[PDB]
């Protein structure tokens, strides 16, 4: 079990997200969706001159798993997943300049919803988790969890829990006041209306 | 110089974009500069971990170059690049998923103007340009011209001109009746009302 500190910018952005008064909370799916369609658009581009690549797993999919005796809401995919380093990195992010970029914006008129744009939407996570696991297996390396409940620094370490082949989940430990976010009207509502394009079959578990 | 043939799919889009009636043109360049964006998003994450990544060039930008002599458009990054088997890959991307989703999508209701949410953004290209040309360099391979005038093919040749370093180079020979993207208060107009967040400095050049 290894402690990191978040570069100065990103402890930044995640006290800001935390911090700022701002009531569209839900447009955290939205992001954590976009990004799990992004890793899977990576490994399906890998696997086009490599179909090795998919050994670990040929479904390319997303599933949305609330589960109301542990608040938590976690987001599967079976993308490309994360190594070590790309944990470390910001979870496979450009954080730092990405962070900037959305501060000027911000100053500029734009408002947190639109975090995305800036490749640090995976941080919009805090807007309703007190507590964010990932949990992450790339095809070159071994099974890892990360996790943090912000305050400057999140923690790595090699994961023995239930192998997941390939892929990434986040685990949100949600707020005792956002448990809207475990409803299954309520992330149905939420991802029809801002994710209903996604191009890889999203699955809501019922409980 | 060698011919290849675009596999139907692409084919299909590619048709669809130049045969459908559909006025917001303009489009296209919000698409191709959100392209550039993700290509500089690239090479800036593998330089995190490698330093000499940029040692084709340290300068992450975007340049627009109107030239109304040759009626050309190019838009200009010095992003990741591409090799010749991404080239071939088209472009890049993976077209053939992408487009099943943004035709699912247009069924469902959807406009042409949200393709890039479907992966396959630098098509919208052919909404103006009669013939596209691709001058890119990664740094693992040669410099490579890619190009097409539609029509179900495309060639790719090792380029001989101007050395670029590291990037891509996308060179529009406008249709004659979509002149106005030449002109300079059209495309500032353009940027200003589709990516003026974007990360990046954006460099529109006079004549």
């Amino acid at each position: 079990v290894e402690t990191f500190a978040f570069q100065a910018e990103i402890a930044q952005l995640m006290s800001l997200i935390i911090n700022t008064f701002y009531s569209n909370k839900e447009i955290f799916l939205r992001e954590l969706i976009s990004n799990s369609s992004d890793a899977l658009d990576k490994i399906r581009y890998e696997t086009l001159t490599d179909p090795s690549k998919l050994d670990s797993g040929k479904e390319l999919h997303i599933n949305l798993i609330p589960n109301k005796q542990d608040r938590t809401l976690t987001i599967v995919d079976t993308g490309i997943g994360m190594t070590k380093a790309d944990l470390i990195n910001n979870l496979g992010t450009i954080a730092k300049s990405g962070t900037k970029a959305f501060m000027e914006a911000l100053q500029a008129g734009a408002d947190i919803s639109m975090i995305g744009q800036f490749g640090v939407g995976f941080y919009s996570a805090y807007l309703v988790a007190e507590k964010v696991t990932v949990i992450t297996k790339h095809n070159d390396d071994e099974q890892y969890a990360w996790e943090s409940s912000a305050g400057g620094s999140f923690t790595v370490r090699t994961d023995t829990g239930e192998p997941m082949g390939r892929g990434t989940k986040v685990i949100l430990h949600l707020k005792e006041d956002q448990t809207e976010y475990l409803e299954e009207r309520r992330i149905k509502e939420i991802v029809k209306k801002h994710s209903q394009f996604i191009g890889y079959p999203i699955t809501l578990f019922v409980e």
